[PDB]
């Protein structure tokens, strides 16, 4: 029950900013992520496909019998997560709210920005949370659809990307941030040329990896840690796309050479 | 249940320690106090005992309908959280945990100190707690007893509370460590002297703190924050021993003016 291990799941790489963590705070943890890199991207696909589909992810890790879930999708979880959390006898993890109390600690303006995929953005979520925080802070969400692509097609690092993340940020440019949230995981693989974008008085916060903070609490809360050994079965990566194209960035992110991948399907 | 209050239960005044936190980090939080100042120390009374008067304490203030019980006691969370914890229906927290876990992630020589009273180090909770995390982590654990007294007399100010807990606090000084958790309500009003003493290469803990933290998160994984919108009650300190000594200590610690407090028994 307890060796048994946590999964992850998100529409493509953007899960591995919560993995990376992962690695670095829980390394006695066992884990299986799963990319849809196949129905790549979420953020703008209806509400209720996201939820299916999110589903679809969960039915395939739970019969891999892990013991936490952790959708490491914005996107999921403003949508799914509750509806997964009261289904499922294990836990459920989501990755806006401690993106938005991180935030919340951090701002010293009380002016704080969010970007995100269209979903995140229409669902109000990040508002949401926020305001039931702290009402006095001014929220300032933008949706960025062209964000993802950038990194799926694992050209982030691009003068291109530069110059896309520079338009599409302009527009929370001279409002008096402090503090901007990447409101997608996918984002923190753009995080040096947005911090460039933004400047030094802003300060970033990356959902993904505050949740695995709060993971790491459960884990004991539950007490359903794994024991103080590293794992015998390797990592398991999954993706609904080219297992190969997955490896390629997956490995350069994480810095684990020869990562291996398998391609699989849903749905 | 979001507008009910959250419980703490103590020995006495030292869980005005964790209270105070809360107010700091919940601010939007009802709380209800309940210490057994009237049967207090608990540090040097035998765990059974222990036992029996946390579940008193648990018993009052769940017939008064909080939404989450907080053990603000290293001494009773050391012996009663598992028990209480596994028979209540609501969120049952303790002190020890949320301490080991920070004090692990901040070690970076494997060598962790802890300090508490003697019911707490005797009980070997810390010690199990990391290396039930981290087996490679050398756990050196001490009780100073002289602490709460120096404490509950308001006398941790002056330069012989300098002394006493230098002299307490050499023996920490051969190890090596570069982390000492403070596992004990009172030790975060000695706070700048142990850092003092301790140096400038050691990290302390403030186990109340890190409780609070998780609270927190706690809040917003089962959804059952208080809304910051409104309206709230007065918080409510309860007391087995006399109530205007309490709120004596009460005013002089959490600062608020003409806190009221009530007598009460428990069995
Ligand atoms: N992983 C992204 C989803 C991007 C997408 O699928 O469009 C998120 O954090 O929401
Ligand atoms: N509250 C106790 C100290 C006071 C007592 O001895 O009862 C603790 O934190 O261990």
């Amino acid at each position: 029950s307890n060796q048994e291990a946590i999964g992850l799941i998100d529409s493509g790489v953007g899960g591995l900013t919560v993995l990376k963590e992962a690695l670095k705070q829980l390394p006695n943890e066992r884990l299986i992520y799963l990319g849809d890199t196949a129905r790549c991207p979420y953020g703008p696909r209806p509400a209720e496909q996201v939820v299916q589909f999110t589903w679809e992810m969960a039915d395939f890790l739970l019969k891999k019998r892990i013991k936490m879930l952790v959708i490491a999708c914005n996107t999921a979880t403003a949508v799914a997560l509750e509806e997964i959390k009261a289904a499922l006898p294990i836990p459920v993890v989501g990755v806006i709210l401690p993106g938005a109390r991180a935030a919340v600690k951090v701002t010293k303006n009380n002016k704080i920005g969010v970007i995100g995929t269209l979903g995140t953005i229409k669902s109000a979520s990040y508002e949401i949370a926020i305001k039931s925080k702290a009402p006095a802070i001014e929220v300032t969400s933008l949706a960025c659809p062209k964000f993802v692509p950038i990194v799926e097609s694992n050209q982030y690092r691009s003068s291109v990307a530069k110059k896309i993340v520079a338009e599409t940020l302009q527009a929370l440019q001279l409002k008096g941030l402090d503090t901007l949230i990447l409101g997608c995981t996918h984002y923190p693989l753009l995080r040096p040329v947005i911090q460039n974008v933004m400047g030094s008085h802003v300060t970033l916060i990356d959902s993904g990896a505050e949740t695995v903070g709060e993971v790491s609490m459960l884990l004991d809360y539950f007490d359903i840690a794994h024991t103080p050994e590293a794992p015998t079965q390797p990592h398991e990566f999954y993706t609904t796309g080219s297992a190969k194209m997955f490896e390629e960035i997956a490995s350069s992110w994480l810095g684990i050479e020869n990562l291996k991948a398998q391609q699989i399907h849903l749905g």
